[PDB]
């Protein structure tokens, strides 16, 4: 996620900003959900924790801005 953040200023693109949503799923199944916005798009990922959900959410984030 670092490296895309210093992609986002070395474009100087607006900085990526994070939404996550906790408490996903069954109440057995905690999962969670991030979505990751940055300059004019955004894309969310999700999963069992918030570093997993939030790095998916970054990875689909580039994914697009490469779109």
């Amino acid at each position: 996620i670092g490296w895309l953040q210093e992609m986002c200023m070395q474009r100087r693109w607006p900085p990526p900003s994070y939404e996550t949503e906790t408490e996903v799923g069954l109440p057995h199944e905690r999962l969670f959900t991030i979505a990751c916005s940055i300059l004019n798009y955004r894309e969310m990922g999700k999963g069992k924790s918030k570093k997993i959900a939030k790095r998916l959410a970054a990875h689909r984030m580039w994914m697009r801005l490469q779109e």
